[PDB]
């Protein structure tokens, strides 16, 4: 029971915490029915609105008011934001030049500059080519500050797994808020982005900024606002708490607008109607800076401006409808919409099919707009599988469409897609004197920034998924001093020490390496593992014992390399290997015998240097086990575009391997861990084969001859029996194998995670540059 019969007085806004029986005067107050009696009457005061006039100039201070214009109003730190333009001939700071912030310029009592971080819903990237001529304000941050062109957010983008990930640097699988609606069958209970049971603290992981802030002694303000707070108050309330005395301000504060994202959803994001929204959020961020310029703050604080998602066009009619494909809809639940979702009505319902769901949902129309997953084949770029919240049935719908259960508008705009849509991107912007001066950046993930944060507070970050130091680059000072992994397993250099005659497999066939197909270095294997280096003309590998094939196959193929073909007489030709012992090879009996697996060689014979090399291609310790159905990717990848990326590029660094994840997770099987092998084997089958190709961003220089930057594609395809995933797959390769490549395009670092190697450990660049470029994603948009 809480008290309510307390009284705000003095306490409005107060910091301190406060729990029952005693009743509160904070944001979260009014949610818990909580506040004091006079809260709304003590706090909330809405007096003459939110700005000064002249003719309020040098008033006697009424405190009915909702802020004040009085000449005390400074000292108590409560004046309207506009109080000297308007009473004092002071300028607006959005019509005062740009100037470089060299070093905070902060008031006697500040020791760090202090952050505030002002959130936006919503904000398409695009939105801010409307520039100055709709958003002053904020183009001026945009021009004079730090600014990508746009930040990915995670997926799915909606509004609670992006906030919260921003602030945790996880991915929702890892928090735990994989939707603004979730059930959790453990808990036998459901979140919504509305009601109470949110406030629950079971549904929250990972930990936190204002957490990880007040762990280590450094005072957050509210990330929450009740919904009911008009954002004036937000934002005066913001500058009282940094009038506070020394011993009480906060360090980190925040700001939440649910614009522009309501006329968003009401008007579509083209919509003429979606000035006025974006002229209001530019007002506030006005009113902030004219108050910080009032507090002597504004070359003080770091701003940082940042949304949750963007915005696309989505209309009642395209909408996709389950019952269009399945008998009975009526027993199950669908979390509709710009995704779905799906789980039996009645949970565990025994009689819930969903092989026979999955097999109705698959390519039965010809321009139909979503993709049915099991979770476990959803793009690892996703992240989006490692949690019981989220439904072993996913729908990955098409940008500009919905899925709903059944027919049984008012809104023209969306938002939930897939976060490499160009659509749903969102903006960055970071201002103030720890941030760069008239900066761009690169593109980069929203999972990055708490790291960031924390830099800018001087705090240590909780394990998250960010790569800490991939973006010093948007920072002048405060950047952190990344540190190389440790090699953990040093590789064998086995030499010949077996004859063709030791080897009983069943298979039946008719420097300058180093330095010149390992263009970065080898990898270092950071977990404790048997392998060997293997030499080749054309490829170097590290073999592993362990796993009976390469961990990595890494080769570079110049812009006028030329393809050879497979001759007819060695089809089948594989060759045992005397470096490597019989014990710890592949069989061919096996494969000959699998009748569902077949197999392929990670370099490519059709890329030999010379027939004596490419007999190297077909030895035993280049190959792996694929699905036919992978072998239709495989092959027109390793025979058609690994060329077609050379020329374009002017030569690619190749390297590729297997990786298994079999409780998909994200991260590198563990022996135990691996389920499938090769018919009567110990051949572990590998669920995704990864690709990461390199070269020189310069494009004159060729990938051998690259004095500078890197870049960089990669990919992890998913290693399955058949191309369901691929609706035109009865056609010849060339009409569909690229566009099933594009969606599974990756991270290098995501590659590092599901397969414990660190890659470009040798190179002329920085080790935060290479930091970057790990994090890169190459999105095809
Ligand atoms: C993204 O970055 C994160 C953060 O580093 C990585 O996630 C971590 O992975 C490691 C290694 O697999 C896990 O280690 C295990 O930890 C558990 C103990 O975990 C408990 O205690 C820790 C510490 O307080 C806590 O953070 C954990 O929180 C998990 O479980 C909570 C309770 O239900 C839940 O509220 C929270 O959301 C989180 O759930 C997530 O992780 C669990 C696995 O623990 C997973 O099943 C669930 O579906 C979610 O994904 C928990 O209370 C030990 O028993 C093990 O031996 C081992 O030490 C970490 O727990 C895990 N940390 C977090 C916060 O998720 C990701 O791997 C990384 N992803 C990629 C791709 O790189
Ligand atoms: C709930 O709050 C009210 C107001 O604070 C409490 O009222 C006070 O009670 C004490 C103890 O009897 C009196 O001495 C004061 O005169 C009261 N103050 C006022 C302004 O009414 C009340 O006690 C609280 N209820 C509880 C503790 O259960
Ligand atoms: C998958 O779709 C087929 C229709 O293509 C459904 O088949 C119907 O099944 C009902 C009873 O299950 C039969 O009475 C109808 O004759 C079938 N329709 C047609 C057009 O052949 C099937 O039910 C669907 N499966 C699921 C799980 O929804
Ligand atoms: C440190 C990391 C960043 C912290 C940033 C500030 C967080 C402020 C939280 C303010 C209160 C946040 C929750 C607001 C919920 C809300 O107002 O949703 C409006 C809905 O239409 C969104 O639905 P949708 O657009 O469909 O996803
Ligand atoms: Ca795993
Ligand atoms: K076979
Ligand atoms: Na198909
Ligand atoms: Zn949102
Ligand atoms: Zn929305």
């Amino acid at each position: 029971w809480t008290n309510t019969s307390g009284s705000c007085k003095g306490r409005c806004f107060e910091l301190q915490e406060v729990g029952p029986p005693d009743c509160r005067c904070d944001n979260l107050c009014k949610s818990y029915s909580s506040c004091c009696h006079d809260f709304d009457e003590l706090c909330l005061k809405t007096a003459r609105g939110w700005e000064c006039t002249k003719d309020r100039c040098g008033e006697v201070r009424n405190e009915e008011n909702a802020c004040h214009c009085s000449e005390d109003c400074l000292s108590r730190g409560d004046c309207c934001t506009n109080y000297q333009v308007v009473c004092k001939g002071e300028s607006h700071w959005v019509d005062d030049d740009c100037e470089e912030i060299r070093v905070p310029e902060c008031p006697a009592g500040f020791v760090r500059p202090p952050l505030i971080i002002f959130s936006v819903d919503g904000f398409r990237a695009s939105y801010m080519k409307k520039g100055s001529k709709v958003m002053p304000n904020i183009e001026k941050l945009r021009s004079c500050g730090t600014h990508a062109p746009y930040m990915r957010p995670v997926y799915p983008t909606k509004t609670f797994p992006n906030l919260y990930t921003l602030a945790t640097g996880l991915y929702p699988e890892s928090h735990g808020i994989v939707g603004n609606s979730m059930y959790d069958p453990v808990f036998d209970a459901t979140f919504h982005l509305r009601g109470r049971e949110k406030f629950n603290h079971r549904w929250w992981g990972g930990q936190p900024l204002w957490i990880t802030a007040t762990k280590q002694g450094v005072r957050a303000g509210t990330f929450f606002w009740s919904v009911s707070i008009p954002h004036e108050r937000r934002i005066l309330t913001i500058l009282q708490w940094l009038s506070l005395p020394d011993n009480e301000r906060p360090s980190v504060y925040a700001f939440y607008s649910e614009q522009p994202d309501f006329s968003g959803h009401k008007y579509g994001p083209f919509g003429p109607e979606m000035t006025n929204p974006l002229r209001e959020i530019d007002k506030t961020v006005g009113q902030l800076m004219d108050g910080l310029k009032q507090l002597k703050l504004h070359r003080c604080v770091n701003v940082i401006f940042v949304g949750d998602h963007g915005m696309e066009d989505v209309t009642c009619d395209r909408t996709e409808f389950l019952s269009n494909y399945l008998t009975n809809v009526d027993d199950i639940t669908l979390v509709p919409g710009t995704l779905g979702r799906i789980r039996p009505k009645i949970p565990n319902n025994l009689k819930y099919d969903p092989k026979a769901i999955i097999a109705n949902l698959t390519c039965k129309k010809p321009d139909q707009h979503f993709k049915p997953y099991m979770k476990q084949h959803l793009p690892k770029r996703l992240h989006y599988a490692n949690n019981r919240r989220i439904e072993d049935l996913h729908l990955l719908v098409e940008r500009r469409w919905h899925v709903a259960r059944k027919p049984l508008c008012f809104f023209q705009g969306d938002h939930g897609f897939d976060n490499k849509v160009n659509s749903m991107q969102t903006v960055f912007v970071g201002y103030g004197p720890t941030f760069k001066y008239r900066t761009k950046v690169p593109p980069f993930e929203n999972i990055e920034l708490y790291n960031v944060m924390c830099d800018l507070l001087g705090l240590k970050p909780a394990p998250n998924n960010g790569t800490h130091g991939s973006l010093n680059h948007l920072l002048r000072t405060n950047t952190f001093r990344p540190t190389l992994p440790e090699e953990v397993s040093r590789p064998n250099y086995p030499g010949i020490m077996y004859l063709q005659s030791d080897f009983d497999l069943g298979c039946t066939c008719d420097g300058s390496t180093e330095e010149r197909h390992l263009l970065y270095g080898r990898p270092a294997v950071l977990y404790r593992t048997s392998y060997d280096i293997l030499y080749h003309t054309d490829f170097e590998s590290g073999y592993s014992e362990i796993f009976l094939m390469p961990l990595w196959t890494s080769y570079t193929i110049s812009k006028q390399a030329e393809v050879s073909s497979i001759p007819e007489h060695l089809t089948n030709c594989v060759r045992p290997d005397v470096r490597v012992s019989p014990g710890f090879s592949q069989n061919c009996l096996a494969y000959k015998n699998d009748k569902q697996m077949s197999y392929g060689f990670l370099f490519p014979p059709y890329l030999s240097s010379s027939p004596e090399a490419k007999y190297d291609a077909f030895l035993v310790t280049n190959m792996v086990p694929m699905y036919p159905a992978f072998k239709r990717v495989w092959t027109y990848f390793q025979r058609v575009l690994v060329k077609k990326y050379a020329s374009e590029r002017n030569g690619v660094n190749v390297i590729s391997g297997p990786i298994f994840d079999y409780n998909y997770n994200g991260l590198r099987d563990i022996e135990d861990e691996i389920k499938q092998y090769v018919e009567g084997s110990s051949i572990p089958v590998p669920t995704h084969y990864y690709s990461i190709i390199t070269s020189c961003l310069d494009f004159t220089q060729p990938a051998d001859k690259c004095d500078g930057p890197l870049s960089v594609s990669s990919f992890i395809l998913p290693h399955r029996p058949d191309n369901d995933e691929s609706c035109n797959s009865s056609e010849d390769e060339s009409k569909w194998v690229e566009e099933l490549m594009k969606m599974h395009t990756a991270r290098v670092r995501d590659i590092e995670h599901l397969t414990g190697l660190d890659f470009y450990r040798k190179t002329s660049r920085s080790y935060s540059e290479i930091l970057t470029l790990k994090t890169y994603l190459h999105t095809y948009e």
